């Protein structure tokens, strides 16, 4: 079946939704978020909308970037499926 | 956010594929399986089309009206989120 990809796939999007969460309440734009990423403003674009893939490095690089743990969002991200 | 139900989702209907996968493998119709379950087709298609939910005790006599081990389906399912 599909189901294996089907599963990933809402998880990839429930963990964009919590990056969402994470930079709205920090209060930096995407613009800025660039910035300090060293990226073009598209990479955070394109990342939140999910037109292209984040990786677990630049994964990390954009949660400092917000200024929220890596370690722990992925945490909690992982106990939605106890 | 609405990560926990996303992820929620996402893992019912993965199961709502493997059971189709499953009924369509035991060679059993809609209207066959609805009859062994004593119950009306409309059971069975709403069940499959995500129009009506699917509780764990339908789910067990689901599972046992086209054959499969519902206990190994669903440690199939978990597995997917190790």
């Amino acid at each position: 079946s599909n189901a294996t990809k089907t599963i990933h796939n809402a998880r990839y999007q429930a963990l964009l939704d919590l990056l969402l969460e994470a930079r709205s309440a920090a209060g930096i734009t995407q613009k800025e978020l660039a910035a300090r990423l060293g990226r073009p403003q598209s990479f955070v674009s394109k990342t939140e909308n999910a037109e292209r893939r984040l990786d677990v490095i630049e994964f990390m690089d954009f949660c400092r970037g917000i200024g929220t743990d890596p370690y722990a969002l992925l945490s909690k991200l992982e106990a939605m499926t106890p």
